[PDB]
């Protein structure tokens, strides 16, 4: 006598509207069937069915947008959105920004730090798999969730789950299927998918002095080239370093590593310079400062959740100085992942920051 409570679609009556979709295979790497909007007279779209959700509801799906293309263009974004009533056209995003600068929301919770859910050709150039633990304020009786983007760009969906969250939403290494229950990625196992069959490395080593140790070490690196734009690092550092110049985003990101035995991180920072040259600079005067801080995270679920070990604002760093952190308790695990990432900036020329010496401790 109540509609449905999970949708589960690898690819009938689960999905109400989808303009434009069509039911393909082969996209961009994804070998099995998925649903496809061509770059060829409407907003493209796809919706679905009026579902009860709870809190404590999870959404995952895979998504592209624009395959392989540079990523510095505004383009065209999918804003993934939820309604409770769609005789009023109330619709509003799944996820909100939650940087520093911005208050705690509804969204958003004081230090865990996510992005929106609208997904461009800058971050799903490539197949991602989005997690989501969607927020209570989406829950309802019959919600209803929507892709939309408002001459266009691809982009493509596939393999769509929205129910209960299951066990640790699958720790970011497996997918929720049929029933709540987790089916792990490759080399993963659990209830939860945490464990990684094989051994992750002890501690990570990089002064960004040999291109080869730098591509072994780090998983992301976007927005920034080994280079020297911020000057030799430090009078703590030298030689080139992990320079962010880059349009968009600008992260750094490691492999899984195992972190039981690691003891403190250590590294060497510069955001701007005392200069204020175009190849590397900082604004001090904007009340966005915060948000161009370079802030150094851990996660223990492959991606879906970041929590902070530290914040560096610009206006401390102007001259790059060695910092040490201890790694928290929670933060003490196998397969955990470090990132070095600046949530807001203004382009290619403004905002730059240099990284080195990235040595974790992991000794007595
Ligand atoms: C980096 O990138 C950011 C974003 O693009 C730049 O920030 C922009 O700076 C310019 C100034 O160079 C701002 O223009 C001014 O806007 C005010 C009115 O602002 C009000 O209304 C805006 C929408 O209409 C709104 O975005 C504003 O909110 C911003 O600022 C408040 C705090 O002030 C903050 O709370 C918000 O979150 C936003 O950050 C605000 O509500 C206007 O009065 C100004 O006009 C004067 O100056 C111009 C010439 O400069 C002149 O022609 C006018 O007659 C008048 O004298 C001016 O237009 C712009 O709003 C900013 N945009 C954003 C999104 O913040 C930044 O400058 C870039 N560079 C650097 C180095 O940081
Ligand atoms: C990569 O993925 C990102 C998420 O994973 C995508 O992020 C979104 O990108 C769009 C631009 O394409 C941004 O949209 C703008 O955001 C501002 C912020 O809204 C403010 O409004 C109220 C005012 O009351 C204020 O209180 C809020 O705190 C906000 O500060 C909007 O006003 C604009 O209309 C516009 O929507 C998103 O902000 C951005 N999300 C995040 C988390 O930053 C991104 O598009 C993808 N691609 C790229 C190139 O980054
Ligand atoms: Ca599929
Ligand atoms: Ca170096």
């Amino acid at each position: 006598e109540i509609n449905p409570s999970q949708l589960v679609d690898t690819f009938e009556e689960n999905w109400s509207f989808y303009p434009n979709a069509v039911r393909t295979a082969g996209f961009c790497g994804n070998p099995s069937f998925h649903l496809y909007w061509p770059n060829k007279k409407t907003h493209n779209a796809l919706s679905s069915r009026e579902l009860i959700i709870q809190p404590g509801y999870m959404m995952q799906f895979k998504i592209v947008v624009g395959c392989e293309a540079t990523s510095c263009g505004d383009l065209h974004s999918v804003m993934l959105e939820y309604t409770k009533d769609a005789r009023s056209d109330s619709w509003q995003l799944v996820q909100t920004q939650c940087l520093p600068s911005s208050s705690n929301s509804i969204g958003c919770s004081p230090f865990q730090f996510h992005e929106a859910t609208i997904y461009n050709a800058v971050n799903s150039s490539s197949w991602k798999r989005i997690t989501i633990q969607l927020p209570d304020h989406v829950s309802s009786s019959a919600t209803q969730f929507r892709w939309i983007q408002k001459e266009k760009q691809s982009w493509a969906i596939d393999h769509v789950y929205i129910g209960e969250a299951c066990p640790k939403l699958c720790s970011g290494h497996g997918y929720c299927t049929t029933g709540a229950v987790c089916i792990c990625d490759e080399s993963f196992q659990g209830d939860d998918c945490s464990v990684f069959s094989h051994e992750l490395p002890s501690y990570i080593k990089d002064n960004f002095e040999s291109a080869r140790v730098t591509e072994a070490n780090w998983e992301t690196i976007q927005g920034g080239v080994i280079g020297s734009g911020c000057g030799q690092l430090a009078p703590y550092a030298h030689g080139d370093s992990l320079y962010f110049n880059g349009c968009q985003i600008r992260q750094a990101a490691t492999k899984p590593l195992d972190l039981t035995r690691a003891s403190k991180i250590m590294f060497v920072l510069q955001i701007g310079s005392p200069a204020q040259t175009d190849s590397c600079n900082s604004d001090l005067s904007g009340p966005h400062t915060v948000d161009k801080a370079v802030l150094l995270q851990y996660s223990v679920n492959n991606g879906i959740t970041w929590h902070v070990i530290a914040q560096h604002q610009p206006k401390d760093f102007t001259q790059a100085q060695r910092v040490s952190y201890n790694v928290p308790l929670e933060a003490r695990m196998k397969g955990v992942l470090l990132r070095w990432w600046q949530p807001r900036h203004n382009g290619t020329g403004h905002d730059q920051w240099a990284l080195d010496h990235v040595e974790v401790v992991l000794v007595s």
